[PDB]
C-alpha cells in the first residue's frame, strides 16, 4: 500500500486535472455525446493516456494499482473520461501480454511518449455476449495472410482506434482452444464501421459496430499461437474487471460527494437536512459501501501487480460489489437531492445513468458472481 | 374488487389504446421531449382525460380504483403519458373537494365532455419541498381581490394549464392554519412562466417554474375558507400518492414484460437464457415485487373510494413500495437485456429513468415512510 | 374476499383463543420443547384441528382461505401451534385429493368431529430433499400387499401420527411416473421411529426420522394408481406453500406487534423511541412488507379455493415473499427491542428462530423462486 | 499491514488453538450455557487473555490489529469465546487510558502474566441504553470515599469480574460533563448481583444485573478527574466497536466455511449442489461481504493503533457492516444447509443466533449509523 513518490505525485496531478479540467467539461460531454478529445490530448501530454505501456516501448509502465487509483479520481468527475483510459489500456493488454517480441515492437512503439493514437478490443458479437465461445468471426490462413470475416458490437472506441485486437475462430471445432487474437490496423481493406449506438449513459464515448468483409491481415499479426486467443482474452478480463471496479468506486464517490454537499447546504424544517437522522443514515450506508468497494478494488489491483493467482477471485468480488455500489449509491444520491437530483444540470442523474453500465460491461454481475462462486467452491 | 361492466369496458379500451397508440409513440416522446398532445386529444375524445370530474360537471366520475387501473396500463408503455392524467386529476382535486358550489360550477364546467383544457397544482417552491409550511408565496386580500406574490417550481403542466390551484399564505404566522388555496387562470396579469427544466426521465412532460408578480385574482377564487389551504393540500396528497403508486406499478410491469420477452428470445449457451436458473430467479423477484405493489395500490385505491380513514396508511405503503419496486425492477430489467438494455432503442433504459421520479414526487419515500410509521405508532 | 358469517365467527373465536389460550403458553412450549397437546385437544373440541376434512367424513370443510386466515392468527402468537394445523392438514390432503371413495371412507372417518388423531406426510429422505425424485424408499407388491423398505426424515408429527402418507418408488426406473403414495397406520409392523431431532426454532413440534423394515401394508392402502404418487405430492405442495406463507405472515405480524408496542413504551432521549425518525422508518418497512405478504397469501389461497391454475404461481410468490418477510421483520423486531429483544423472556427472539424455518420447509425459497420463474418464463 | 513475526506466530498459535481446542467445545458451551473456563485458563497460560495489558504491568501489549485478528479466528469457531476476550479487554481499557499512574499500578498489576482474574465494564442501565446520559447510578463523595447507589444491566462477566469499571453521575446536572468512572472490586460491601439473564445466543457467557446499595469505594478508585467519565467511556467505545466488528467477521467466515463445505459434499440432482448456479451466487455474495467487512475492520484497527482521529468513522463503518454481514451471511448459511442447517447439531443455527447480538451490543447499528453519518456530514 506504500505508494512511491512517483505514484503520489501522479495522483496529485490527476486530482488537480480532474477537478480543474475534467469535471467542468462532464455535463457538456454527456449532453452533446462528445468524444473526450481535450482529455485525450491532455492525458497524452501528461503521460496519462497509456499508463500500462511498458517503458521498453516508450511508456510510463505504472502498475495496475496506480491506474486503479487514477480511474477512481476520474470516475468521481466523469465516467466517460475514465472509460477512455479503460478502453485504451484494455485494447493494448492482449499485445503486451501475449505478443511476440517482434509483434510488440511493431505495434506498441507507435504509442510511445505523447502519442494520441487509440486502441480497441473486439471480442463481443451480437451472438456472443457472455457466451464468448459462440462468437462467429472466423480467421482463415491463406498463404502469408489470414482472411477475417465476421462482426463485432459494443466495441468501445472501435471506429476511431488505430489498432484493434480482434478475436476470431481459426478452428471453430476446438471451442476454447480454437480462438486466436489478431492485430487489426485502421485502414485495412475490408474493415467496415457500423452504427455508433446511442446509450443510456457513458455518452461521452464511442460505441462501435465492426464488420469484417474478407479482411486480409498479414500472418505476422496473430497474437501468440493459433488457438491461444481465448486464454489471452481471459487473462485480460481479470484486469479489465479491476479497472471497471475502480471506475465504479469513483462514480459512487462522486455522487456521494455531491449528496454530502447538498445535505450541508439544503435547508428544510429550519436547519440543514444533514441534521435529519434518516439523511445521516443514507449517507452512512452510501459511504460504508463506497469504502468497502474501494478496499476490495485496491486489494485486487495489488494482487494483479504481484502476479498472484488469487487476483481472479478478488477482482471478481471487487467488480461485483463496486458496480452494485455505484448503482445503489447513485440511485440514493439522486434521492438525497430531491427534485433537484432529477434535474440534468445537477450531474448526479448522469452519474446514475453512467453507473448502470458498470454492472454490465467487462462481464455482467451475473457472470462475475459465477466467477467468484466457482473460484470459492472449486479451488 | 368486482369491477362493473363499465370499468371492464373502459380498461379494455385503455389497454387497446395503450398498445396500439401510446406505446409506439413512447420512444419519440422521450427522445424529443414532447408534450403528449396526441394522447391528450385522444383521451379527451374517449372520456379518459378527466376521469374524476364529477358527472354534475359533465364528467365521467370514475372511481379512484378505475383511474389507478388506467394508470397501471399507461405506465406500462409510457410513464409520461400516465403523468399527464395524474397531473390533470391532481390539478382538479382541490376544487372538487374544497370548492364552494359556485366555485365548482364556475371553474369545473369548462372541463366537461371532450374538453382539452389543462389543470395544474402549484404548491412546491424552491424553499419548500418536503417542508411545505416554509412556502413563501403570499396572498393579501385587498378589497374584492387577493394580491399574489411569490413563486413555484416543479409544477407539472404549469406553463400550459388553463387553471392552476395555487397555495399561498394568507396569515404567515398561523403555519398550517395560515395557508389558502386559489384558482388561477391562464392569462391572469402578473402570472409569469420560467424555465421548463430538463429532467432525467419523464421527458414527455412539462415541468414549470411559476412567478407571481402582484398577481390579482378575484376574491371569489379562494378554495374554501382562509386558512384551510393546508388541509386541502393534505387531503389531495393521499390521492396523489395512490396515483403515483399505480403509475410505478405500470412502469415496473412494462419493464418486466420486456425482460420476460427477452429471456425467451435471447439465446446464449445453446438455449434461451430463460433456461438459466439465475435469470429465472431475477424474474421471480421482479414479478413478486410487482404483484405485491399492485395489490397494495389496489387496496389503497379502494379505501379512498370508500372514504375510509385508513387510506392514508395504505396509500403511503403502496406509494413507497410501488416506487421502490419500479426502481429495482427497471434497474434489473436493464440488467436482463445485457448490453442491449443499455441502448436507447430498447426502451427499458427510459423506464429506468422514468422510475426514479416516482420515488421523489408526490412526496419522497423518506417523507412517506414517516407518514406510514407515524400512522402505525401514533394511531 | 367477502367472508361468510361462518368464516367471520370462526376467526373471531380463533383470535380469542390465540390471545387467551395459545399466546400465554408459547414461551414454555418453546423453552421445554413440548408438543402442543392442550391446543390440539382444544382445537379438536372447537372443530379447528381438521379444517379441510370434508363434511362427507364428519369434517368442517372450511376453504383454503379460511385456514390461511386461521394460520395467520396462530402464527402471530405461536408458530409451533400453527405448524400443528399445517402438518395435520398436509398429512390428510393426499388422501382427500387422490384417494378412491373406499380409501377415503376407510381412513378419513376416524378424523370426524372432535377426533384428536394425528396425520403425517412422509416424502423427504436424507438423500432426497429438493430432489424428491432421488428418494430411495421402495414399495414392492407381493400378492395382496406392498412391502415397504426405506426411510424418511424431517417428518413433522411423524412419530405420533395415526395415519402417515408415505411416498415410495414402485417402479424406480420411471422417475416422476414411478412413485406411489400409501396410507400407513401407526402400529404397522416394520414401522420404526428414529430421533426427534432438535431444532433452532419451532421447538414445540415433533420432527421425526422414520424407517421401513419390510413393512407390509395391504394393497388397498395405495392412494390412486401406481405411478401417480409424484403428481399427488406436487398437487399438495401448492397448498402447503400457501399454509406456510400464511404462518409466516402471522409470525411477521406478531413480531411487528411487539416491536410496535415497545416503541410506544420504551423511553430514550426524553420521549418514547416511537418519536425517532429511524425507528418510524423500520416500522414502516416492516408493516409494508407484512401487508404485501398478507395480500399475496390471501390471493393465492382464493385461487386454490377456486381451483384456478394460477394458484401455483401466486402460491410460490406468496411463500417466497411471506417467509423472507418473516425473516427480515423478526430480525428487525429483535433490533427494535435492543438488548431486551435478545432476551428469551421477551418472545421476539423465538419468533426470529421460528421464522427461519419458513424459508426452508415446504420447499426452500431457492426451489420456489424456480417454480415462480419457470411459470412466468414458460407459461 | 506488514505483520511482525511476533504477530504471525501468535496468530498461528491462535488458529491452531481455535481449531483443536475451542471449536470442538462450542456446541456444548452453547447447549449448556457454560462459562468458557477451559478457554480462559488456557488463554491465560498462553498470554492471550489480556492482549492489550501494557508490558509495564506484566502484559503482552499487542496492538488493536493483533487482537482484531485474534477475534476473527475465535469468532469463526465460537462467538462466546471471542466475547470473553472482548469483555476482558473492554473492562480494562478505561483504567489503561484514563487512570493515574498510581491507579494503574494498584489495579492492573493483578492481571500480569498468567493471571486468570476477570474485568467488566458497567455503564448500561435499564433506563439508559443508547441514551447513556440518562443513567441514574450516582456517586457521592463523603470524606475519603465515594458512596455508589444505582444499578446496571447487560454487564458481560459482571457477576464474576474481580474488577468492574462503574460509570456514575457525580454531578447529575452537568450531563456529559457530570459522569465519573470508578474501579469497583469483587467483594466490596454493597455490591449485589442480580439475574444472569438468558439470551438467544452467545450463551457461553455471563450477562449480569448489578446493584449498588450504599456501596463505599475509596476515593482513590476514581478513574481520572470528576466529570471526565463520559469522555472516558466514549474513547473506549471506538475500540469496542472494532472488536465487535472483528468478532462479527469471524462469525460470518465460520458460517461461510460450513456452507462452503456443505455445497461440496451435499449431492442433489446427480451432482454436488456447488454445481448449481444459484448456490454459487449465494456463496459469492456471502464471501464478498465477509471480505469487505474484514478489510474495513482491519483498516479501523490500524487507525486505532496509529492514534488516528479517523478511527471513529472507520470503526463505526466496520462495526455496522461487519455485524449486518454476520447476520445476513449466517441467515444464508443456514439456508445453504437446508433442513440440516436448522438442526442444532450442525452449528450454523447457533452462529445465526450469535450473529444477531453483534448488531446490538457496543451500540446498536442505528446508533453507529448516526456516528458514521455525523462524522461525514459534520467533519
Ligand atoms: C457500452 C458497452 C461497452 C462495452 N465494451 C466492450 C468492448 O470495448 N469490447 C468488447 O469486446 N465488449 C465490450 N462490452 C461487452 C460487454 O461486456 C457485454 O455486453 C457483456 O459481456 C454481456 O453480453 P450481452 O450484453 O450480450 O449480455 P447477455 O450475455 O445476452 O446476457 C443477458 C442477461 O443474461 C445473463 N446471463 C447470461 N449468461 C448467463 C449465465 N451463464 N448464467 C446466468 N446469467 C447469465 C446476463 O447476466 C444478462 O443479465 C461492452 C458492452 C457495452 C454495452
Ligand atoms: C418532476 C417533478 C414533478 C413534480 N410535480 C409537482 C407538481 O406538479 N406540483 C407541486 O406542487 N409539486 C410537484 N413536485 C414536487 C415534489 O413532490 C418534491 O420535489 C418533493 O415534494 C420533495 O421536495 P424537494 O425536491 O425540495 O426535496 P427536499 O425536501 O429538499 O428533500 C431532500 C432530501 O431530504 C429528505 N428529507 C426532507 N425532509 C425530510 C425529513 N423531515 N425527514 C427525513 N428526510 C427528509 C428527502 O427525502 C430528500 O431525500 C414535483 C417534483 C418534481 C421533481
Ligand atoms: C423442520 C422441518 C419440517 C419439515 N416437514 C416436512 C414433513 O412433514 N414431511 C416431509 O416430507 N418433508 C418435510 N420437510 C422437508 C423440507 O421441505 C426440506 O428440508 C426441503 O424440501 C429441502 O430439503 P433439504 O433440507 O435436503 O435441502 P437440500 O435440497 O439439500 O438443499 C440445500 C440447499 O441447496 C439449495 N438447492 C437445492 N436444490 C437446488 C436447485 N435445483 N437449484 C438451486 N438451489 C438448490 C436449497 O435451496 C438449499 O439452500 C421439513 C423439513 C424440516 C427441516
Ligand atoms: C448481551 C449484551 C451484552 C452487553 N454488554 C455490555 C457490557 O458488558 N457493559 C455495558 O455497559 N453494556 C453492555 N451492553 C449494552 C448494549 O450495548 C445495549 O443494549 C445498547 O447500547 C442499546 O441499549 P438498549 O438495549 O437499551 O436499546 P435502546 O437504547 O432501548 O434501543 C431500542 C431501539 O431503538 C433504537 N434507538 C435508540 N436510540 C436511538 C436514536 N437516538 N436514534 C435512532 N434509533 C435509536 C435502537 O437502535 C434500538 O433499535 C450489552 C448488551 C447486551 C444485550
Amino acid at each position: 500500500k506504500h505508494l512511491t513518490e512517483e505514484q503520489k505525485l501522479t495522483l496529485d496531478m490527476v486530482r488537480d486535472v480532474a477537478t480543474r479540467e475534467i469535471a467542468p467539461r462532464a455535463l457538456e460531454l454527456d449532453e452533446k455525446s462528445l468524444f473526450p478529445e481535450y482529455a485525450r490530448d491532455l492525458f497524452a501530454k501528461l503521460g496519462l493516456l497509456n499508463p500500462l505501456l511498458p517503458a521498453a516501448y516508450g511508456g510510463t509502465e505504472m502498475g495496475v494499482l496506480t491506474l486503479a487509483l487514477i480511474l477512481e479520481e476520474l470516475g468521481r468527475v466523469c465516467a466517460s473520461t475514465a472509460l477512455l483510459l479503460i478502453a485504451q489500456t484494455d485494447g493494448m493488454l492482449p499485445i503486451i501480454h501475449g505478443g511476440s517480441p517482434e509483434l510488440k515492437e511493431r505495434y506498441l512503439r507507435r504509442f510511445a511518449g505523447e502519442s494520441t493514437l487509440l486502441t480497441a478490443l473486439a471480442a463481443t458479437e451480437p451472438a456472443a455476449g457472455s457466451d464468448l465461445l459462440a462468437m462467429k468471426t472466423r480467421a482463415v490462413r491463406q498463404g502469408d495472410k489470414y482472411v477475417i470475416n465476421g462482426q463485432k458490437c459494443f466495441i468501445t472506441n472501435g471506429s476511431v482506434a488505430d489498432v484493434i485486437v480482434v478475436y476470431a475462430y481459426t478452428d471453430p471445432e476446438k471451442g476454447s482452444k480454437g480462438i486466436s487474437a489478431f492485430v487489426v490496423e485502421k485502414g485495412t481493406p475490408g474493415l467496415v464501421y457500423g452504427r455508433n449506438e446511442s446509450k443510456m449513459g457513458m455518452r461521452g464515448s464511442i460505441n462501435s459496430e465492426l464488420f469484417f468483409e474478407n479482411m486480409e491481415v498479414p500472418a505476422e499479426n496473430i497474437i501468440g499461437a493459433e488457438g491461444t486467443g481465448f486464454a489471452n482474452l481471459m487473462q485480460t478480463l481479470s484486469t479489465n474487471r479491476v479497472f471497471c471496479a475502480a471506475q465504479a468506486v469513483g462514480i459512487a464517490q462522486g455522487a456521494l460527494d455531491i449528496a454530502v454537499r447538498h445535505t450541508q447546504d439544503r435547508v428544510q424544517f429550519g436547519k440543514p437536512i444533514a441534521h435529519l437522522a434518516p439523511v445521516q443514515f443514507m449517507v452512512a450506508d452510501m459511504a460504508t459501501a463506497v469504502e468497502a468497494s474501494r478496499l476490495l478494488t485496491r486489494k485486487a489491483a495489488e494482487l494483479l501487480d504481484d502476479g498472484d493467482k488469487k487476483a481472479v477471485l478478488y477482482g471478481s468480488m471487487a467488480k461485483t460489489m463496486a458496480s452494485d455500489t455505484a448503482m445503489r449509491v447513485t440511485t440514493d444520491a439522486v434521492q438525497v437531492l430531491g427534485g433537484s437530483g432529477y434535474m440534468k444540470e445537477n450531474g448526479v442523474e448522469r452519474m446514475m445513468r453512467d453507473a448502470k453500465l458498470t454492472q454490465i460491461y467487462t462481464g455482467t454481475n451475473q457472470i462475475t458472481r459465477m466467477v467468484t462462486g466457482r473460484a470459492l467452491l472449486f479451488p
